[PDB]
Parts: C-alpha cells; sequence; structure tokens
C-alpha cells in the first residue's frame, strides 16, 4: 500500500544510493508517494517488560544521518484523566529541553473509568490508543518508525478518518485537511499569510479528528517548541518531525468535537474572558501619519454613527518608531485626543513592539533602553553576556528577554511610565516571532549545529535565523533554537503581568501576532498582514475556526485587507462578514487608499451596510459575550464550524465558507466577486432568517442563498434563545439599554438559552463568582427565566422589554408572573403569515426569575 509509505528521504530528492545508505526501501513507482521509505522492521524495540507505575507505565526502548541517534529511549505513560492520555519519549541517560509551559507535571494515580486503552508492541516498538467503547484505533504509531536523534525526532500515527482539523499557524485555504500528501512547517515567522502555505506567525501542533458521524472525536497535541513540520498522507496518517526537544504527546477523547476542544483547553489553558468593549468594532491603520489625520478618520466614522468602540494607534504615533514615546510634532496633543476618545465612550489600543532602540547617549537619552540595560534583561548572543543587536523599525535594536521574570518588571515600569502620558486602554503586541529586519543579528550568525542544523524543515527561506534572532542566542529559558516559538507567548505572559499594574483589577485587552499553545489565556490574535483580495477574504474563515480550536477565540483578520487598495465591492462584503468575526477590526497598511467605512461616503452602500450589520453584531453582544464566558469557563468554541453542531451530517464535514456563533447563529457570507448569491449548506435544523423572523424552507440541503449587495446570510437555529440588548455606537452606552429575547422555536415548540452578565471589565469576576447566570427555557405555552448564579446586580437597572418568538402560532392572553404573582397585560403583535410574535410592554428585570405564559 503506497499510501502508507513513510518517507525516508525527507531532506533531498530521492536516490537509490542514499536510500541504500539509510537501509530503507526503494520503489520509484507519485506524485509525492515516497520513492524511498522506512522498512517494516528497522526501528526501536522494547527492552524487557513494561513497569507499572502509579501514573501508568514506563518502558525502556533500545535502538538496533541527522546527528547522534539516542540509543536508549524512555517511554513514560500517564493516565492523567478518563479522557486525556499523556506519553513522553525521552533520552534515558541525558536530560533534554522540554517546553517550560500552564501545563503542570502529573503527580497522580492513574485515572479511573478510562475511555481509552493503550497497547504497546515491542518488536518493533509501537504505541496505540483505542477508544474503549468501540475499539476504534485512534493513535497508532505502527505505520512508521520512532526516530530519536539529537536534532531529528519523528513519530507517526494512523488516523481513523480524513476529518482532520487544526495545525498552525498557516493559511490552509480549506478547513478540512484532505489528507493528500502535504507537509506543513511550523516555526514562528513574520511572513505574508498567502496561497503559498508557509510557516506563519504562530506555532500550534493541536489537531482534532472527527472519527465518524456519531460525533466521537479525538485530538492530539505535541508539547514541542522546536522547528518542526507536520506531514499528512492519504493512509490516512500524520507524522510529526521536529529538530529538538522531546516527543511529549497528549491524546484527548471526547464524545463530540466540542468535547475534544474542551479537553485540549483543560490541559493547555482556557481563553481569557475579554473586556466587553473589546467585542465591539475596532478601527486602525498603519500610517495615519499625524494626529490630525487620525482624528479626521475618527470623526467621520462617529459622524456616520458607526458602532465603533476602539481606535488603534500604530507605530506612526511614536517618536521615530520608538516604543514608549509619542511624536511631539505630528502627534502633538495626543493626551487631549485620548481624553476625547474616552469622553466619547471609546478606547485606545496602542501598538508596542518588543525590540528596543539601542540608540542612547547623554545628549539624547532613551529611557526604555537605559533602564532595560541597567536591569540586564536583553537576549544575549551565544557568549551569554553581550546583548544581541538586530534591526527593527527604529533602527538597531536589542530584544527583551521576556522569559526572565525581571524583564516583566522592566516591562511593567515602561508601561507605567508611558501610561502617565498617554492613557491607553489596551495593548497590541506585534513583530514578536520575534521579527528581525536582519538575519540573526547585525553580524549575521555563526556556522554551527544550531544555526545550520543537520535537518531543516521546509520553512520559508530554508534557514532558521531568517528574519529572526540567531539560533544560538541565549535567554533565561534556554537557547533560541529551543525557545524561538515561545517568544510571542512569553511576551504576552509579560504584557498581561504589566496589565496587573497599569489596569488594576481590569482585563484590559492584549492583541498578539506570535502565539504558542496556550497564548489565548493572555491574548487575542489577528491573522496578520493579509491582502485586499477575494482569496484572502475566503481564507479568513478557516483561520478563524482554527484559532478557536486553539483556545484563542477572539481572532479575526484585517478587515478589507492590510496590503493594497481595497475595491469597494470586496470591502463591502468583507465588512459584512467582518461584523461577525469574534475579533472585528478594520486595519490597513501604509500608503494605501483609506478603507475605514465612512471613507466610502456618508451615504454609501458600504457605510450603510456596515452600520447595519455592526448594529446587529452589537445587538447580539450579550449572546456573543455569553459564548466567551463558556469558552473561558468550559472551553467551548465561539466561532464554530458547522460540523461541531452537525457532525451526524457528512455534508457539513468540509463546509468552510460558513460558520456559527456558538450553537445557534448561522453566518453565510458572499465570498465571490460579482456575486449576489452564495452556494450554501443548510444543516438539519429549523432555521429562521434573522431580520424577518421567517422560517426558511431549506433543511439538510445545499441551496443558492440570494444575497444582494447589502446582505449577508444570518439564520437563527430552532431550539435556541438569544439574549439581545438595544444597540448603540459604543458598548459603554449599549450596556445601559433595554434587553430582548429572541426565541427560535424547534419543531416541538421548545427552545433553551442562557445569559451571562457581569460588569464587563473586572478581572476574575468568574473566579470570585460576581456574576449573573440565567437560563431561559420555552415549552408550549410557557417561558421560564431561571436564575442559576445571582451575585451581580447591574446598577443600571436593566430589564428585558421585548420578547420575539419565531415559528409560533398566535400566543393569546400573555401573562407575566414573578413567582406565581402576575404583573398589567403585555402587548402582543402577531404576524400570521410569518408566524412571528412580538411581546412588548413587558418589564422583566435582569437577575429576576419569571414565568411568561400564553395559550393557543
Ligand atoms: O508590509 S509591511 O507593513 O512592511 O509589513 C511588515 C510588518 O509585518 C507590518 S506591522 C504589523 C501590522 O499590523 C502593523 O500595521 C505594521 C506596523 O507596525 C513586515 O514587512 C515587517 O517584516
Ligand atoms: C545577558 O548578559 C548579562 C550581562 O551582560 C547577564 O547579566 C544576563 O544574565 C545575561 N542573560 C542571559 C539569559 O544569559
Ligand atoms: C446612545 O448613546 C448616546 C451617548 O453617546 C446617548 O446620547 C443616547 O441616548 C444612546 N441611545 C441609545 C440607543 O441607547
Amino acid at each position: 500500500n503506497e499510501l502508507e509509505r513513510i518517507n525516508c528521504i525527507p531532506d533531498q530528492p530521492p536516490t537509490k544510493a542514499t536510500c541504500d545508505q539509510r537501509g530503507c526501501c526503494w520503489n520509484p513507482q507519485a506524485v509525492s508517494v515516497p520513492w524511498c521509505y522506512y522498512s517494516k522492521n528497522h526501528s526501536y524495540h522494547v527492552e524487557g517488560n513494561l513497569v507499572n507505575t502509579n501514573a501508568g507505565f514506563t518502558a525502556r526502548l533500545k535502538n538496533l544521518v541527522f546527528g547522534s541517534n539516542v540509543d536508549n529511549v524512555l517511554l513514560t505513560a500517564e493516565y492523567q484523566t478518563s479522557n486525556r492520555f499523556h506519553f513522553k519519549l525521552t533520552d534515558q541517560t541525558n536530560n533534554r529541553f522540554e517546553v517550560p509551559h500552564h501545563v503542570q507535571s502529573f503527580s497522580g494515580n492513574a485515572a479511573a473509568s478510562l475511555t481509552y486503552q493503550v497497547e504497546i508492541s515491542r518488536q518493533p516498538f509501537s504505541i496505540k490508543v483505542t477508544r474503549r467503547s468501540n475499539n476504534r484505533v485512534l493513535f497508532d504509531s505502527s505505520i512508521g518508525p520512532l526516530l530519536f536523534a539529537d536534532q531529528f525526532l519523528q513519530l507517526s500515527t494512523r488516523l481513523p478518518s480524513t476529518n482532520v482539523y487544526g495545525l498552525g499557524e498557516h493559511v490552509h485555504q480549506q478547513y478540512r485537511h484532505d489528507m493528500n500528501w502535504k507537509t506543513w512547517p511550523i516555526f514562528n515567522r513574520d511572513t505574508t499569510p498567502n496561497g503559498n502555505g508557509t510557516n506563519l506567525y504562530g506555532a500550534q501542533t493541536f489537531f482534532l479528528c472527527l472519527e465518524d458521524a456519531s460525533g466521537l472525536s479525538f485530538g492530539v497535541f505535541l508539547m514541542n517548541s522546536n522547528a518542526m513540520e507536520v506531514v499528512l498522507q492519504p493512509a490516512p496518517a500524520i507524522t510529526y518531525r521536529t529538530i529538538g526537544g522531546i516527543l511529549d504527546f497528549y491524546v484527548f477523547l471526547g464524545n463530540t468535537p466540542e468535547q475534544v476542544v474542551q479537553e485540549y483547553l483543560e490541559l493547555i489553558g482556557r481563553p481569557a474572558l475579554p473586556s466587553y468593549w473589546a467585542l465591539g468594532f475596532h478601527l486602525s491603520r498603519y500610517e495615519y501619519g499625524t494626529l490630525d489625520n487620525m482624528r479626521e478618520v475618527v470623526e467621520r466614522n462617529r459622524a456616520a454613527q458607526l458602532p465603533y468602540d476602539v481606535q488603534h494607534a500604530d507605530i506612526d504615533y511614536m517618536d521615530e518608531r520608538r516604543d514608549f514615546t509619542y511624536d511631539s510634532v505630528d502627534f502633538k496633543g495626543f493626551p487631549e485626543f485620548v481624553n476625547e476618545l474616552h469622553n466619547n465612550g471609546q478606547k485606545l489600543v496602542i501598538i508596542v513592539d518588543p525590540a528596543i532602540s539601542n540608540n542612547s547617549s547623554s545628549s539624547k537619552p532613551y529611557g526604555p533602553y537605559d533602564r532595560g540595560s541597567d536591569m540586564k534583561i536583553w537576549v544575549n548572543s551565544s557568549d551569554g553576556v553581550t546583548p544581541l543587536i538586530g534591526e527593527v523599525w527604529p533602527g538597531q535594536t536589542v530584544f527583551p528577554d521576556y522569559t526572565n521574570p525581571n524583564c516583566a518588571v522592566w516591562w511593567t515600569k515602561e508601561f507605567e511610565l508611558f501610561h502617565n502620558q498617554v492613557e491607553f486602554d489596551g495593548i497590541w503586541i506585534d513583530m514578536n516571532e520575534v521579527s528581525n529586519f536582519v538575519d540573526g543579528s547585525v553580524s549575521g550568525c555563526s556556522t554551527n549545529n544550531l544555526n545550520n542544523p543537520p535537518f531543516t524543515p521546509r520553512i520559508l527561506d530554508g534557514y532558521l535565523f531568517c528574519k529572526t534572532l540567531c539560533m544560538d542566542a541565549v535567554q533565561h529559558w534556554g537557547k533560541q533554537y529551543d525557545i524561538h516559538n515561545l517568544y510571542g507567548y512569553s511576551m504576552a505572559v509579560a504584557t498581561a503581568e504589566a496589565a496587573k499594574t497599569v489596569f488594576p483589577n481590569k482585563r484590559s485587552f492584549i492583541l498578539t501576532r506570535s502565539t504558542f499553545a496556550g497564548s489565548g489565556k493572555f491574548a487575542a490574535h489577528w491573522l496578520g498582514d493579509n491582502t485586499a483580495t477575494w482569496d484572502d477574504l475566503r481564507w479568513s474563515i478557516p483561520g478563524v475556526l482554527e484559532f478557536n480550536l486553539f483556545g484563542i477565540p477572539m481572532v479575526g483578520p484585517d478587515i478589507c485587507g492590510f496590503a493594497l487598495d481595497t475595491p469597494e465591492e470586496l470591502c463591502r462584503r468583507w465588512m459584512q462578514l467582518g461584523a461577525f468575526y469574534p475579533f472585528s477590526r478594520n486595519h490597513n497598511g501604509q500608503g494605501y487608499k483609506d478603507q475605514d467605512p465612512a471613507s466610502f461616503g456618508a451615504d454609501s452602500l458600504l457605510l450603510n451596510s456596515s452600520r447595519h450589520y455592526l448594529n446587529i453584531r452589537y445587538t447580539l453582544l450579550p449572546y456573543l459575550y455569553t459564548l466567551f464566558f463558556r469558552a473561558h469557563s468550559r472551553g467551548d468554541t465561539v466561532a464554530r464550524p458547522l460540523l461541531h453542531e452537525f457532525y451526524e451530517d457528512n455534508s457539513t464535514w468540509d463546509v468552510h465558507q460558513q460558520f456559527l456563533w456558538g450553537p445557534g447563529l448561522l453566518i453565510t457570507p458572499v465570498l465571490d466577486e460579482g456575486a449576489e448569491k452564495v452556494m450554501a449548506y443548510v444543516p438539519d435544523a429549523v432555521w429562521y432568517d434573522y431580520e424577518t423572523g421567517s422560517q426558511v424552507r431549506w433543511r439538510k440541503q445545499k441551496v443558492e442563498m440570494e444575497l444582494p449587495g447589502d446582505k449577508i446570510g444570518l439564520h437563527l437555529r430552532g431550539g435556541y434563545i438569544f439574549p439581545t440588548q438595544q444597540p448603540n455606537t459604543t458598548t459603554l452606552a449599549s450596556r445601559k439599554n433595554p434587553l430582548g429575547l429572541i426565541i427560535a422555536l424547534d419543531e416541538n415548540k421548545e427552545a433553551k438559552g442562557e445569559l451571562f452578565w457581569d460588569d464587563g471589565e473586572t478581572k476574575d469576576t468568574v473566579a470570585n463568582k460576581v456574576y449573573l447566570l440565567c437560563e431561559f427555557s420555552v415549552t408550549q405555552n410557557r417561558l421560564e427565566v431561571n436564575i442559576s448564579q445571582s451575585t451581580y446586580k447591574d446598577p443600571n437597572n436593566l430589564a428585558f422589554n421585548e420578547i420575539k418568538i419565531l415559528g409560533t402560532e398566535e400566543p393569546s392572553n400573555v401573562t407575566v408572573k414573578h413567582n406565581g404573582v402576575p404583573s398589567t397585560s403585555p402587548t402582543v403583535t402577531y404576524d400570521s403569515n410569518l408566524k412571528v410574535a412580538i411581546i412588548t410592554d413587558i418589564d422583566l428585570l435582569l437577575g429576576e426569575a419569571y414565568t411568561v405564559e400564553w395559550a393557543h
């Protein structure tokens, strides 16, 4: 079976002599089927018996090209929970680099009631994880060898299906991985997210596999921060091939795909609950140039009444692109503008780069450099004593070593000092791969096994130190070779630590470019420097879905496209979709035509449609916020693939041009130039048009959805109750408004929903239980508002003043009881054609239990 051959010459075009040299098999009978492949027996074997331990078992593995092979390998397996299996493969005799991650070591006894069983084979070594309930083989290394050299470690697994989702950071273009022969390199790199499928800004080894239509799913995570590649083949099978550290694997079983994400996030860390304001709309560009220009853009979008919470300021606010300064001429009056923003209920987020100008003297001192030098907190060259010099925006630079706890002290004080001048509200950390305009350093990199390893994965440009730091550079956590992929992660950890001081008791907002597994505990993510093309629009959906799997649910691209002038039609469709990315920001590159919504004209279709859909986003913010609460507390996704709700239906398995907000809201954008319709899949559920309330005819079928220039498809799922709040142009204001309920009835006239409500900004409202959690349930004739947690009463005296019911016969004699005690008659408006009832003249106070009853 050619589909099962594991490639033995991953480094060069295949030849018989090399193959012979490697003791592999040769069979040149493509495309991509390996000509040279590992023999069926020629790997590691178990030495002696396995050893029962308290956590699981250990085995000793012994071996009979890419550096020193490790002769004796220790397998350590731990039955951590009923649904999480952990195994490490280490050097029996030498300690090796391991990621200094949230994840703690396991000091436990083996969990009870396992959903999985593990089987080890001895001659040759293989590891298999099967699901106990149906003996479905989930992990199975037997397809390939274990390879364990100092700078080349490889393990493969067969997969039980081709329903495979995950890996990053890349532009995959499709959400489902085909399992056609494909190699995905992972090594944090500043590169364009384009159709080339290169390594991008972040490193995410997690994948999820939907096993079958029952929903049974599993996930695999590799805890490894060295450059690596993930090799996919049609067996189906996946191979991990890394150039350092150890093979430290976790396997997660769930009954559903969402349960798999929850298991993964339980291990690596669930996402931060964002500030409610950060759910609003964000506007930004590279190079307004002057404060006057920035204010002009701010004012025209406010004039247009655009829902608009946050303004970002990019490196043009700085004095010559230097951190923690502003330009006293072009940005003269920045403090008064920040007061203006605040007074208008808006927030300022500032960009902050890691790299710190080293240009400092008696004449013109640069404080951040002087103070950081005093603290000795920079990344050093291999000599371990001289700060590494590279180049970024301000010129020659040194780079903070965020892995050193003293650096976060330095960093905090810098933000403290700057915040005294410019009262920013959130922080955008960029260029933190880390990105270097020179290769390695201003003196390049020394030739050695770190900078020039035996094997290099197929990373962009084919050198590790390309546009980053020397691999032999030295930080508190180790050498750059091992911790390069942790730069952005440690930076976000440190920036969150700074936020503890700058915004006491607040969440604030942190947006990061580079990430590692677990970055979502600290920061939001955006998909980087995209381009104003229809390709980039389409590619954004899988990227958003993937980051939700990764526990970074607040994710979005640069709406309308960073690079290039945006066509009006593309920007209009992108704003329409953009009103529904979990992170919604319009951002633009240097020099390009303006693409802020109001720049298209005060009476333009793009402005009108933008305002219209942003008003729907803001209306649905209580529902979106409640989704982020579930993501934070339980590990649920926010932007969700259809297959997560509809896995029983194999027509959902590669849908990637549509997605859900949580379980209940279906989003169908137009993603094709010139189009006024879209080919869409309608899952097996009752659906209601959001704007009209009318039940679609469609069910479990492909349709051509008619969507003119001012429309994006939005459908509400029957069985669900959506809390709403009357929109306004800021969430400061919107949070004071009356609330509503949209009850989308299922075929049985029933629905369920919930609402999380806290102060929208205090850190640890969830850990300290200072919040409201209520549940809504509808049966025929009755709505029940039930209160499950009631330790926060909003002092704005909020109430539900409207209930809209979809797919209903006329409700008559509506009664509102506050524990069996009625209170006068609400007004009911009924549309008998559309089957929509709207209950108004009602005053259901937030946090109070009610029963609303009717007859037919
Ligand atoms: O095309 S480019 O502008 O020159 O792209 C460069 C940066 O990634 C852009 S940064 C991130 C983006 O969101 C901010 O607006 C930009 C200013 O801080 C790379 O070329 C540097 O290697
Ligand atoms: C970097 O160099 C300074 C001396 O210049 C030293 O104090 C510091 O600990 C070094 N950092 C690392 C990570 O080795
Ligand atoms: C919206 O907020 C503005 C304050 O900017 C306020 O004047 C107005 O009353 C608010 N109205 C709504 C729709 O809540």
